[PDB]
């Protein structure tokens, strides 16, 4: 036999690779990675042969590629013996036959050509696909990238990446076919030594066993199942929590009508430092996220600010039945108590009233947070809380995102840790991930740091039993890559943020799904 | 080829696995695995050889096995033609020819014997070991499973199971010795593709692709490397924990003048229906860790307390100079101030000294936890904090042990969750495990549930440089099965709980490693 495998970059959308003969964006770390890829070869006596259509030659600069051999198809062009690091044919199967000798030749790559790479496919020419997603989707495009057949399936797909400001992604499909079911755990399938003796153990004890409390999400509720020992991608922390709960929730009631399907202690991991993690598998409502996060920064307690901004996810718990309904119809219309941000600008604060003004009361939190964030850095009590056993009974709703950690990395990056006592994958979730990021990237700016890590801990993780459709709708789509968001001035108190600050690059999420909220 | 596992059940010390031609215990559970693992086959038309000593032979009953056949070795029992079931050979060697024909015969078994053990390694016969270890050490024992040979490593550990209060494994040892190195990382080796992809990727981007942030344990510094897909005992929760930061730990200063390496944002599970999550790797102080919990629950804050029970954990952080030192010089000899227990149980409580009278003052947590957690199981705020921004200044040391939340699943276990924000893997989690596994156990008798699980969050999980040699020699250890840890009697309220109401069953560590608290 002998590989081939297609490499291309094409945008996310529309798969966009061409404009004018030239690539339509610069990132130098694709096309880094483009020579390590088509370069990368087991024997040191042998070449890699990458073919390409004439115009790609073109572009190239009709110049040849180190250590490597181009092969170009064209009707055209001489069969110039003169450089031996190139040469023509007239068709492209011919040219394969790379694999029928030349055994100097290890390896094969279709390198481009929206004919090339088409022609490629129809004839069942390959076998992997190398495939780098271009978050850039509003500009000309003249050549694309055809439709990937359906015996390809992806296997593996890379955390984002950043080049200015424009994300990417790195997955490889594979065109496999062969075998049956298989199991989507990747633990499985090592040794059978193991999977059955483990498979016996779960028979003998049952839910005694840890593992059988704790059973790898069946394929029908994992999302893109075909990767299995890839999902790098970050936003696959938030999807499978997602498939993990469907497996093992167990069905419970609680204070709304609305039952779910739970279980207890989970976490996600979120890189910041090349991409914002704003879910991308279904449009997410950033905005309202911002002004809920200044909000709380503020110390604001009033729900009606956030009404009059034209954000209501406050409405609900913030309502004069609700209030009644929790022994609060004492309390206005959108008095939503000593809440997140109260206790965060005023912690153990005396509250009376959203329109009291409660400067210089309590403790602040926050400023204290900043101030030893850049005097001592490397302290480990960089803590931020909302849980006031004192104040509870006066909240509106009790802190759903508890307590916060900040961390500064040796080489200055800002991370932060959340603890998150109870957690609607389906409407929370969502918003939570990108609020906590981005008050992490504020956190940073203003201390003079860089975004690092952000993780969240999870108490009662569960989905809604009325937004089981939607999330399931959700898991079938793949995601694409995360953008990135940037701050378009350097405030200079934390609190100076407006959302006209702010600047979403590269978010081409699926469409909005529509979930219910449970009061 | 055809293959030969041994499958035997001995005691976690020594080996034993005979008294009197009788085992000395009984588990069913270890019976139902023994007869799971030498049925299973995948030819139905063929059937599996179990081969065993005379004596063992006797110990059966001299009846067949279901859906098996015997195989004797003696040189006295007669060749009986009778049952087919059973057949008799005059040595080990002979008999091992089941390979040689009876293709009838899918796999084999050495059953038993110390003496046919003995000889099937000996002659090395065997391929794979499966033993239980069975955790029970001072009774008597005359026959025994020799030392398993070099040649044999092992892949599997089972978490740990009871019965009638004995703790037990289930692991599984194969006899590989091809191969070089090989990567440690159970993600890789899963498809070339992925690997070399991630590898370049991995170069082209550096610290800024996080899985380099991430990097996976190097064998050297990896416990018991052999048991790549099947670290299944929870121990591994915390061996992992410990050389992932061996492995990633940023060195920084801190407070003390010990320097630590750390990571920040890391978790671990452990199971608490099966077992009691008490490292074996080292010994453990378990009575100082229950008598600072009492402490803590009680509400108790005079350091000496402790000291009259012989617990010095808080002499450090309580001595004179030390308060002195962090501007607490004001306080008494080891009035630590409103650290935890007071906050458990006079949360925001004005406090004066360790001798005022704080009854009824403050807000008891610890009280509404467990009326919470008996009158609204289903709750989702079962919390418990000790993060007071307004106590910090007064207490010796600020909590470490944050905050922590319960759940009470539908099958009316209680879990736990704790968020730790500043963790010493070397000498504080080993206590932190056991004591919030307690304090669990101590609110299920109390609340009328039974222990479920515990998983705890940390922030900055560090190892001291001074524990570098220590940690290394912990890490050489292989982990034996956790023990089991019972209440004598049922207290009516938490607080009455005494050192005397605890059994801790099966608890047979490694050697005590000594280890420096940094102030
Ligand atoms: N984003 C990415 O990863 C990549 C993007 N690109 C972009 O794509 C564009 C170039 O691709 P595209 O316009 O399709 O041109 P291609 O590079 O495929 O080249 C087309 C030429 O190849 C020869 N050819 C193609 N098919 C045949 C055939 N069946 N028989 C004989 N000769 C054949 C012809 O040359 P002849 O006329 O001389 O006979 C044809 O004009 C550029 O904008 C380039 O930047 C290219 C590679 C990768
Ligand atoms: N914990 C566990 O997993 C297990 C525990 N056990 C325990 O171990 C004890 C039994 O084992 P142990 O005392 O070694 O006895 P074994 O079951 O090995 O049986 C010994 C007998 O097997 C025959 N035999 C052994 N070697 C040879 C040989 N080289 N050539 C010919 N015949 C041979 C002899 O019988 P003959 O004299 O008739 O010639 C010998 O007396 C019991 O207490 C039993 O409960 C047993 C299996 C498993
Ligand atoms: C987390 C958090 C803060 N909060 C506050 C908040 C208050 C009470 C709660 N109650 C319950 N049961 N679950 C919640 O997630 C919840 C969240 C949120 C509340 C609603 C939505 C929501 O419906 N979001 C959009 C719809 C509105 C929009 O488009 O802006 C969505 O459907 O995704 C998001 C966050
Ligand atoms: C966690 C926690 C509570 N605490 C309180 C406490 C207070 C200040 C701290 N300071 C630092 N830097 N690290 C800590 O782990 C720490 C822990 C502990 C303190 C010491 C030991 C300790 O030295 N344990 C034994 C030795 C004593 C014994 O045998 O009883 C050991 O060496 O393992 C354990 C827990
Ligand atoms: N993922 C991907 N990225 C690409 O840029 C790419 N480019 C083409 C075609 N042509 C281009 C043109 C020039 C170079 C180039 O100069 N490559 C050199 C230098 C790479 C570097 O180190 O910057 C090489 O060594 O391959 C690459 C691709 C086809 N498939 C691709 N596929
Ligand atoms: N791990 C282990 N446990 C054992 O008990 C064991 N026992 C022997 C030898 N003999 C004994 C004696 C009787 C039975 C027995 O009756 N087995 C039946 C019933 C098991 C059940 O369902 O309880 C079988 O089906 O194998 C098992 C082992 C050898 N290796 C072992 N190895
Ligand atoms: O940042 C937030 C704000 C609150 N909630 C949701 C989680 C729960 O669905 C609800 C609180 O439910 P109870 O704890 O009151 O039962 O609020 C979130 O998920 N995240
Ligand atoms: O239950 C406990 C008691 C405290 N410590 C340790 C962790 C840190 O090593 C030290 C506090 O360090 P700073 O946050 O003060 O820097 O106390 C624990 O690990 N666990």
């Amino acid at each position: 036999e002998k590989n081939v495998s297609i490499v291309v970059a094409a945008s996310v959308l529309s798969s966009g690779i061409g404009i004018n003969g030239q690539l339509p964006w610069s990132i130098s770390e694709d096309l880094k990675f483009f020579s390590k890829i088509t370069n990368n070869k087991c024997d040191s006596n042998k070449k890699n042969a990458l073919i390409m259509g004439r115009k790609t030659w073109d572009s190239i600069g009709r110049r040849p590629l180190k250590n490597r051999i181009i092969v170009v198809i064209s009707s055209s062009l001489p069969q110039d013996e003169a450089d031996p690091n190139v040469v023509v044919f007239r068709n492209l199967e011919d040219s394969i036959e790379n694999l029928m000798n030349d055994d100097s030749i290890e390896n094969i790559f279709v390198c481009g050509g929206e004919s090339i790479y088409r022609d490629a496919l129809k004839d069942n020419f390959v076998d992997r696909i190398y495939l780098t997603r271009v978050a850039l989707e509003d500009i000309e495009f003249d050549t694309y990238f055809p439709e990937i057949p359906e015996t390809f399936l992806p296997v593996y797909m890379s955390q984002t990446f950043c080049t200015k400001n424009i994300s990417y992604d790195f997955m490889i499909f594979e065109k496999q076919e062969k075998k049956t079911l298989q199991n989507c755990d990747p633990a499985r399938g090592q040794l059978k030594s193991i999977d059955d003796t483990v498979d016996l153990l779960g028979e003998i004890f049952g839910i005694r066993k840890m593992g059988n409390r704790h059973k790898f999400p069946k394929e029908e509720i994992y999302n893109t199942p075909s990767i299995r020992f890839g999902r790098e991608h970050y936003e696959f922390q938030y999807l499978d929590l997602l498939s993990r709960v469907l497996e093992n929730g167990a069905y419970r009631e609680n204070r709304t009508g609305i039952s779910t399907y739970s279980i207890f202690g989970q976490m996600m991991r979120f890189d910041m430092r090349e991409s914002f993690p704003l879910l991308t598998t279904k449009k997410v409502a950033i905005r309202s996220i911002f002004e809920e996060l200044i909000w709380f920064i503020k110390g604001d307690t009033n729900g009606n600010h956030l009404i009059e901004k034209k954000v209501y996810i406050w409405s609900g718990n913030g309502s004069k039945e609700y209030l009644e309904r929790i022994g609060l119809g004492h309390r206005e219309e959108n008095d939503l108590g000593p809440i997140y941000g109260f206790q965060w600008r005023h912690y153990n604060g005396e509250y009376k009233t959203m329109h009291d003004d409660y400067t210089g009361v309590g403790v602040d939190q926050l400023a204290k947070l900043i101030e030893t964030l850049k005097n001592n850095p490397k302290d480990r009590r960089h803590i931020l809380t909302a849980w006031n056993p004192s104040a509870l009974s006066q909240m509106a709703l009790p802190p759903c995102h508890v307590l916060s950690q900040y961390y500064v990395t040796n080489d200055n990056c800002l991370s932060c840790n959340l603890y998150q006592r109870s957690c609607d994958l389906g409407l929370g979730s969502p918003f939570n991930i990108a609020s906590y990021a981005i008050l992490t990237m504020m956190l940073a700016q203003v201390c003079g740091y860089e975004p690092g890590e952000l993780a969240i801990f999870i108490g009662d993780a569960h989905i809604y039993e009325n937004h089981l459709t939607q999330l399931k709708e959700q898991l079938s789509r793949t995601p694409r890559p995360f953008p990135q968001l940037k701050f378009k001035r350097k405030v200079e108190n934390i609190e100076d943020f407006k959302w006209e600050d702010i600047e979403l690059i590269g978010y081409y999420p699926y469409p909005t799904i529509k979930m219910d909220m449970a009061v």
